[PDB]
Parts: structure tokens; C-alpha cells; sequence
């Protein structure tokens, strides 16, 4: 895609940390972007949309390559558009934003400079921070994960694409997504077919696949970590149902594990630990600790374990045990994904994708920082925060993940009832493993 000019982008500055052991940090210029798919994309030289609602102008666009050709994204009114916010090292993401249109929430990444985004490390590292979910209802998510995008993303490769990190190109996750306007500068409106339950979303021929660390999706009512590793750690564009991922035919038909290798507290058997005034209480603020913990203890070995402390009230509170039996321990280790997925019946394709040294493969390639909220048009954030599927029994071990109905989350109502729903994440730290907080 081209660079529109009508709205310049200037990107909301926010602080974060880098800790060495010993505890001693300091303070990074860093400042977010929003992800193209959520821009105006119009006609190079004019004011036309090139794609509304949830379909494109096929004039403009009779093919990928015109359509990249002819078409620009624009600067974003982050506060007035999307609901975005930022102050010294806090974001803050609104659900519902109305302007002259209605915008549904937003997904943002994390920039070294105005045309760069920030690449982490992870491997022997913490990453750490702070984070506000009591406003975040049943059925919404807000989400701080990582990606293995490109830097630029995908500028250097991809001369057609002109934008780059800029203006938010280059997304890719382990779900393969082909909701995305424009990958490998490309547009993806060859095949594109409207979305039956969202009305500025549908799916393209081409998907774009990589690997994902997601460090937090929750609400006030439940949370989980999960590693999915790819077949390939880094961007790769996929076609058509051979992508798989969520809204493919088969999710396990391609490249990248869609479940992960995930604990949440709730679905290992905890149903105490995670929620409103529970031992890790969603009705203010908490800390969120998450280890990568290697074979022998340095960068360059090969991950192991992914450890998980909270800190609330300067109380520093272990990650609760799973309780299931053969499932036990607190943290996310080869062993506990095979026991996990073998109690629970679910197909593990965790390993079949590289399984815990996979997914270091992407850290060890560096990774973006991606702060989102969401609704599910999938699933209706039933894996989440409710019984899934919804027609098995609580009592069968991996159904119940939290204690949201399984009526909830059903898009139309959460966009209705919750406009004013928002996520704070905060204070963002990355170091040595017990550099971040009150180890160990
Ligand atoms: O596609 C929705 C999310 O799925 C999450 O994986 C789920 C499955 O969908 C279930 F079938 C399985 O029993 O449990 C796993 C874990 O909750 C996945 O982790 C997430 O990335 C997807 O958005
Ligand atoms: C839940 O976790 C908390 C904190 O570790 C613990 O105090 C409580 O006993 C746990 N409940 C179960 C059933 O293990
Ligand atoms: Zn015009």
C-alpha cells in the first residue's frame, strides 16, 4: 500500500523499562501504532474509498497488485477515532469509539522509532507489567502479546509496500489471519468474502502466518498465557483454507498451532485464584510477571519453561497449581503440555509445530509488542471465559475456563452493552529473570 496524506500519523508516545539484574532500570521513548487494517484506505490522489464497510471497491482493486498500486492507507486520530490514549508509560483502549463512523476496538504495536517497531528478545528475559481489567466485562479481551513481525514491517521486502511500521503493516499470528487488507504488499481482495457477523471485517485468498507468544488475554473474569509455535517462526503469507487458523475449515490444516499450549487458572482446576476479589483480585490494578526460562540459563539456550508471578498490593503471589490429576505444577513445561492436552482431548499440534523450542525459535528472532481489545466473531470468548464447547458438561476437565454464561460474548451484544468496556496496561519492564519485581 501507499502513504495517504490527508492525515498525517504521529504516534502517541509511551515509556517502558529495561531492567539488569540487580533491579536497577531505565526508561525507553517508545510511542504506539495502530495496525492498517484499521485505517482509511482511499484512491492514491483523491478521497475514495477503496474499501468500505466490509467490501472493496473492485474498480480500484480488480487485483492484488492494482489494488496496492492504487490504494493508500492514512494517519490516525488515535483519541478520536479509535478511543487510544497514552500517557508517560500507560495506554489505555477503548471498546466502542463513534466519530463519523463506529469504530470496534484497536490493536496497537510497540515502536523503537517512527519507522521501526521494537524488537524483543525474550529468551532468559521477564517481561513485566502493570495492568487494569475491572473494566473489561465477559466476552472482551484485552490482549498484550508478541508476534514474530518484521521490523519495518515488511517494507524492505516488499517494495509495493510503502508504508511499513509507519502506519501498522505487517501483522501476522499463529491463527494465519485472512482478515487483513493489505500483506506482503499486496491487497487481499482477490477472494474476499464479507464476513456474516461483522460488518467492516470479511477474509481474503491470502493469510499471513508466524508465530505468537500470547503473554495475556483476560477480562475481569479470566486469563490465560499460551505459546503457539509455527512451522516457520517469522511472517509467512499463506492461501486460502490451507492456512488454517480460526474461521478456516480445518484450524489444524496448516503451519501454526491455533490452540497453543495455554494455562489458565481457572480451566486447571482453580476456580478462586483469577477474578473479582479473588487471591489475584480484577477489581484494581495488578502486576504481570512472565519468565522464559532456558535449558542453561542463558539467551542463546533453548526454551524450557515459561513461569507466571503476579505482585498486587506488594504481595508477590506464585501462579496457582494445576489441579487436575497428572496435570500438576504451575508453569507451562513440555511435560505439562503433553499431559495437559491428553487429559483435556484436545489435538495437540503444540508439538507437531516445535512445541516450547519452536516457539523460542521465534523469541530468538525477536519479537513486537502488540496491546489490543477484542471481540470474538468466532467463538464468542467462550475458550476464554466460559464452558467450551458449550454443549460439553463443566464437570469434564477442560471444559469450564471460567464463569461468564455461555450465552455471553456474542459480538452484537458486547458491542452494544459495552461501548464504554477499556483496558489500562501500564509500566511496562523487560529484564534478567527476578530483575523486574520482588523475586524470587
Ligand atoms: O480460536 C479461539 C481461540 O482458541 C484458543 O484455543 C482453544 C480452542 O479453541 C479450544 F477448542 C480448546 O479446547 O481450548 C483452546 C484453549 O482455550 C486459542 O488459545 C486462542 O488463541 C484462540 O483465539
Ligand atoms: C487456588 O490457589 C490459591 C493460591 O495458590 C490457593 O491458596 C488455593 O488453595 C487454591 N485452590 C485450589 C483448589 O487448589
Ligand atoms: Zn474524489
Amino acid at each position: 500500500q501507499q502513504v495517504g496524506t490527508s492525515q498525517a500519523e504521529v504516534h502517541p508516545s509511551m515509556t517502558w523499562q529495561s531492567c539488569t539484574a540487580g533491579g536497577s532500570c531505565t526508561t525507553n521513548n517508545g510511542k504506539v501504532v495502530i495496525d492498517a487494517n484499521w485505517r482509511w484506505v482511499h484512491k492514491v490522489g483523491d478521497y475514495t474509498n477503496c474499501y468500505t464497510g466490509n467490501t472493496w471497491d473492485t474498480t480500484i482493486c480488480p487485483d492484488d497488485a492494482t489494488c496496492a498500486s492504487n490504494c493508500a492507507l492514512e494517519g490516525a486520530n488515535y483519541e478520536s477515532t479509535y478511543g487510544v490514549t497514552a500517557s508517560g508509560n500507560s495506554l489505555r483502549l477503548n471498546f466502542v469509539t463513534t466519530s463519523q463512523q463506529k469504530n470496534i476496538g484497536s490493536r496497537l504495536y510497540m515502536m523503537k522509532d517512527d519507522s521501526t517497531y521494537e524488537m524483543f528478545k525474550l529468551l532468559n528475559q521477564e517481561f513485566t507489567f502493570d495492568v487494569d481489567v475491572s473494566n473489561l466485562p465477559c466476552g472482551l479481551n484485552g490482549a498484550l502479546y508478541f508476534v514474530a513481525m518484521d521490523a519495518d514491517g515488511g517494507m524492505s521486502k516488499y517494495p509495493t509496500n510503502k508504508a511499513g511500521a509507519k502506519y501498522g503493516t505487517g501483522y501476522c499470528d499463529s491463527q494465519c489471519p485472512r482478515d487483513l487488507k493489505f500483506i506482503n504488499g499486496q491487497a487481499n481482495v482477490e477472494g474476499w468474502q464479507p464476513s456474516s457477523n461483522d460488518a467492516n471485517a470479511g477474509t481474503g485468498n491470502h493469510g499471513s502466518c508466524c508465530a505468537e507468544m500470547d503473554i495475556w488475554e483476560a477480562n475481569s473474569i479470566s486469563t490465560a498465557f499460551t505459546p503457539h509455535p509455527c512451522d516457520t517462526p517469522g511472517q509467512v503469507m499463506c492461501t486460502g483454507d490451507a492456512c488454517g487458523g480460526t474461521y478456516s475449515s480445518d484450524r489444524y490444516g496448516g503451519t501454526c498451532d491455533p490452540d497453543g499450549c495455554d494455562f489458565n487458572s481457572f480451566r486447571q482446576g482453580n476456580k478462586t485464584f483469577y477474578g473479582p476479589g479473588m487471591t489475584v483480585d480484577t477489581k484494581s490494578k495488578f502486576t504481570v510477571v512472565t519468565q522464559f526460562i532456558t535449558d542453561d540459563g542463558t539467551s542463546s539456550g533453548t526454551l524450557k519453561e515459561i513461569k507466571r508471578f503476579y505482585v498486587q498490593n506488594g504481595k508477590v503471589i506464585p501462579n496457582s497449581e494445576s489441579t487436575w490429576t497428572g496435570v500438576s505444577g504451575n508453569s507451562i513445561t513440555t511435560e505439562y503440555c503433553t499431559a495437559q492436552k491428553s487429559l483435556f482431548q484436545d489435538q495437540n499440534v503444540f508439538e507437531k509445530h516445535g512445541g516450547l523450542e519452536g516457539m523460542g525459535a521465534a523469541l530468538a528472532q525477536g519479537m513486537v509488542l502488540v496491546m489490543s481489545l477484542w471481540d470474538d466473531h468466532s467463538a464468542n470468548m467462550l475458550w476464554l471465559d466460559s464452558n467450551y464447547p458449550t454443549t460439553a458438561s463443566s464437570t469434564t476437565p477442560g471444559v469450564a475456563r471460567g464463569t461468564c454464561d455461555i450465552s455471553s460474548g456474542v459480538p452484537a451484544d458486547v458491542e452494544a452493552n459495552h461501548p464504554d468496556a477499556y483496558v489500562v496496561y501500564s509500566n511496562i519492564k523487560v529484564g534478567p529473570i527476578g530483575s523486574t519485581f520482588n523475586s524470587g
